[PDB]
């Protein structure tokens, strides 16, 4: 598996990944639905550093998934992490490798201090995946985000740069 | 079940323009009048990411164009919107209306998280009034000489449905 | 009493009229709180025809109140009416005269077809005032607007140009 | 049979050809032009201007019959001036009456205008009585109103009201 | 005695006051307005627009007598519409004839226009015969032309040509 | 009762700038850093009607400047905001805090109609934690090494209060 | 022969007509030499009324020449006339017909009052051509224009609208 | 000798505007019409450094305003210009004209280094023709119905003077 | 006693006067200038530019003591160059040590920078050992680095890290 | 006689760029440096109608590219210009130089009507000095350490030729 | 054999590929980027910016050998930083010496710069002595200068003057 | 005597210095005559480095003269020098000191390589002044500049940085 910076040609893949996520899609904190809306927003934020995205491909260049770093704050050296694996490739064992490649980039190239992510409390499976990748819960946000017209509680988990880089030393 | 709602794209504008044929009323795009296709496309480029209105192309499994679902006057302060549905003449008497109305309500109340959807129906179209009544809408107003149609003012019923009613159904 | 078009020098009066209305103030559908915000919005919409405002003064040029015409639609020739009387001059008997002067302008100078207004159902006193000025209820809007964090029902009342101008003939 | 379709960019060639032998300056939203490239740039400039509205007249086989123009569209006084141009080939086919009525229908039922007026040269009484038969009535005889072939001409202003055209 | 002076920014207050009790919407270069601040910004916007030209009428002691307006100035057909407004105080002093002639002189000798027309309400025959005595002649009786107090009104269009006003 | 909240004006910027004295942290205006007064005023002119943040000057009956109530990260999608309160040093130990916190909550929940207010407090300031707890806030997170203070990362408590709790009180 | 308004496709012909005229070419009073300069100037003045040009073609659409009206003054209703016939078609007898077609347009469509032209004194042949087309000398301009580094005298000839239109009446 | 030419400044525009009184001809500033002082000042700000025209205020030793020397149609390609001189009515019959004409010629031929100055004089003003003839000018044209004056076309003499003649004098 | 205050527009006169006799071109955000009007327009241009940060040094009685400059602020490598200018009147009052420490404190606790460096002329060993006593250490001897009085000069680059200045 | 001068077009820029090969000096376009072809084309689009410089492509009858004639520092105040000529290496010793120099002088003195052409030649290239001397140029200056060439200052001769000399030849 | 050619738009793909496995953020005129589309827009933005100059290194058969970069070009102090990147395929072919000399030749004879410096990681002594053999000399040992793989590194700054490279 | 960079307040002095120089004044190669033209040009080129000017004042702040550096070329490190001493202070002995102060700035602060100046051949006095300040003639430019409508020859004199700085060593 390979992480490649997002290109214009990858926007179709991005649009298709939102097929039945049953939630409003956002591009640099701006909502969109159509492909033409997405392409206009991509042209607008092509140099915006607030968010960073990587397309995950395999040896045969099949589009496996998407790695996103959003809310990139260079003051506090923080960023939020989101990973989306295409439905067809969700049951193969790629999540852990992609989470670690994303953490390596965040902590070695972006030189960030802290990476955090949000997981729905009703999704306990994801909590253990991220716990097994080194993340630890730092918050249980009450009625944080709306899903299907009802407020949900969300867990916030984190991992620090010093731990990730010096874990085996 | 076979019907699908898809966000409007540029290639769908020809369908929009054709839907205006023999409707005997000036067409508007984000409250701006237009008649020609080139006027429509220019207004589409201008409001590509204006969120005051949202439109969805309704297709069947064979990708035949069935109709259009419009959400206009989207007010994010009061969390309300006006709903219009236009079924192509060749598909107008096949019973698609009720399904599309519920799809529109689902998106309005679960993705846009709106509080109230309202719609206006000509008083001289009592069957449309009863169709929306059977889909959950209730009359909240009988607006006198509200709108001009073919050079003469006409009364219209304003009917509403609240998010609380649709979600607890 | 005299109706005078609003001027920049009247913005202080506008700002003071919102002292304890316990609701967000809007200028051409844009929210504001501070005076500097209001003055910037006034410079922005100085030629916008969507709204029209008149300052009510007495013989000694005391600022009595404000007459507002908003949602001015020149397609349907409609407009919404709002009248605000300063607290000190609320118990003197000016409301009726100002409502009629406003209707005269709306129907003779703007040549509008219909004037409507919204009254809180919990404010029955205002309903009878407007009923005594010729307005008639055309709707009981359910949970229309938010006040103090709770949705309210609002009555919509109307008066037509033909009735007002030909009432005594 | 005849159809009225809003003017598109692809119809500008037809507009240009209709001006070939009119012996008077052509105007697009009150701006003079002659070449096709001038017209096209004026079209791009006024694509959203609502002061004028034009319709291409076609038949069942999509032949270009003529053009219906509504100019001087004043939305405060709710008035507009009406002009009709039928291509030389189809001028003697008796299409004018239908196109005048379709133009009035749009003016009074879609644009909801109050008054439609038109100007006819004093020297063409045939057109005068055609418009009279469609409902128009003379309200003025404008003296030396417009210039034609280097000489001022008088024109008849004829009008028809929405109240007359629309019968409940 | 009477003087015609081009309108300046300092005269906008006079313009605003002249609109106090006319019971009709005021327009500046065909844009509606009511407040003084709206007028002033419209003045700054059209300061170089030549579609209209206005003159303040003053007396020897610099009192503001009235206003001469030339609107709809069309430089291709060489025509313009004439309006005159005399302040209520000086309306019965017999100034109108001189101001109409001074306005025509400017129109025909400075702007070199070919035709000046004006519109007079059917219900004021006094003004009709004043303009007739200054040389104007009726060329139209426009039916339900303009709106006044919520009702459509007919107006007389009156004209005078440069050829008539100018005698070598 | 004597204290009053007033929307921020240009003339209040000197007060804002003086409030930054001896706080040992870079000041931000709509997430843009600044130190000098001229930098502040320029950023104020730029964000005069940016609604991502709202500020209120707290005064007493004698119009003495007591402090500042800030609402930042105002998110109208999730209907949430972050709350900061800065009391001038000369008024910091007089018991004004609880009153101002409730005033801020009232405006947040009755005028902005927000769903959730949250705030961040340094873990090494346990008395501030308990003050907000006594005003209705509850801890939803213990964010590890979240913010830089004097060149060293520090943990902060995230505490929240929901609109439903404050309104039904 | 036919007079046709100049189009972009005719610019190559314009450029070729300047091959060996041994004088600086101008487009709306701006000098040019290259084709790319000419095309940029044409895009700049596409709607400028100060100059008007017509391409002269025959029945087989061969490019015969160019008719130019420059210094078009709508205040005095005047314009300067220049005619250029391609070298290959200079000895066939077209000049007179093109001069009269140009005068007809100038006096019937542009409704101009006076047309004038400039002829080099050392070119007496052209003087008699224009004299035979109705032009009369009104001036002998001394050292008016530079040609091959030396000042030349130029004759100015004119024709009025009243004469041309009423000559045969 | 007492008379002085001074480049035009903003404070001299009132003098320019007053000079237009009772001249019975539309005034132009860089070929743009104007009547009011505010129109003049705006056009002055626009052409402050346009070199197509140059104007000089003529004063006496006591700084009384005598007149104006204008150089218009300044053509730097042909090195020519048109000369107009306007003496204030109160100074029009005192013999200043010849001195000012020579001053203007000196500046034109020694500072602007022009090759030819020309001027236009009404044929019905034969005394002005002879004054310029006595100052070195010679007639090169009798332009028929060249200019409109009080609604009627009039003939004008074009007279010239060359740099070689003035310098070798 | 001494105070560091962010630079304001009113302090530009002080900046200009500090350049009077430095015999080298003055720069504002790497743009050269000499006149006060040039400085003021450069100030308006870079008012929000964060590549440089300056502080006016004042005493208790609000006398202008000097200026602390942080230039070449690189937020990716978290580095910046430090310059200090004390007015000739107060140069021998022993203020430099306190101002260097206050500048480092801001650099390492407010801007959270990792490394602060400075350049000192080889020919001034007094300043070299002052900075050494404040914690700086030489990391380079740049050969013919900068131009002074028409001749290239060598400079010592001295640095201090955040890890050293900050002791938990 | 076979050689021809043609105004520079966009398609000739590749020739210009190739002419810069192995000249060991930074290239300039209207006094702006450039190395790459894309830099050249962008600067060409920017100065398409800048008249401070004029360039001509020299071709033979078979349309083979022979060289380039440049006129730079064109000063229309003093009516002067600097002349550079670059012959392609493959054509540099065939005797074309003298013909091209005269062609350039002809255009400079008969079409641009300039008064003086000057050129600079390296003192260490005495044969070029004598070639221009045989074409009419005369030395007016020996400029000491005027220009940098390969990192070292070099003296250059400035030689001139006046319009009066070339025309009376 | 080897050629240095100014960078063109068509060479941006080569630039992007050269960054594939460098494990550090890539910069174009001090702006970070990763994707090709980001690079291309940064190229269009800085096409005329003279703060940096790059040359593509090709062989006789037009194979892409490497890249010569001159960054931090300061035209007042007449200095610039030199970087060279040879594609992995051609790294062991002994091309570096020739490319360093061709880059210096351009820097000192075309740009007429006074000083060229470069930064080399402390941990690569081979490159240090390569540059020493081409004329460079160490002027600094910058402590914790740059970040690599999440850890600060020391770098050697090496310089060469125009006076040394150019011998009359 | 003191050299001070030019400020806006010095423009009056600049304008007065051109009173009777009988030559067109230029500001960054743009001609001007009036003060308002000069002030507009100063605002335009306030940051332009192509020219540099210094006002010469005495101890009592009397305006003595002006030092100008024009044609400042940073490629070749050259600049042209012009010095203007007010008429009242021309016979006191200031020229030499100002020329040397100007050379010191040019060679120590601007670090230029060469300074040159132009002197009219008919002004031999100035030639010896500059020769006594170290300048040497490098050219006798033939008919270089126009004065009073006739071309003049001009001497170009120069001084190099190495000579000036190392003259006494």
């Amino acid at each position: 598996l390979t992480l490649r910076a997002l290109e214009r040609g990858d926007l179709r893949f991005i649009h298709n990944l939102n097929n039945n996520r049953n939630i409003m899609s956002y591009w640099f904190e701006e909502p969109y639905e159509s492909f033409d809306e997405l392409e206009e927003l991509y042209n607008k934020h092509i140099h915006d550093n607030a968010e960073r995205r990587f397309v995950v491909e395999d040896a045969q260049k099949n589009l496996i998934g998407l790695v996103e770093l959003i809310e990139i704050n260079y003051i506090h050296r923080s960023a939020e992490f989101q990973i989306i694996i295409a439905p067809e490739h969700q049951g193969k064992g790629f999540a852990r490798t992609l989470i670690n490649r994303a953490l390596d980039y965040s902590f070695t190239i972006l030189n960030l201090h802290k990476i955090y992510l949000h997981v729905a409390v009703e999704n306990p499976k994801a909590v253990h995946l991220y716990e097994e990748c080194g993340f630890v819960e730092e918050g249980h946000l009450v009625e944080e985000r709306l899903f299907k017209g009802r407020y949900q509680d969300v867990k916030r988990m984190y991992i620090l740069q010093s731990k990730y880089l010096n874990r085996s030393e």
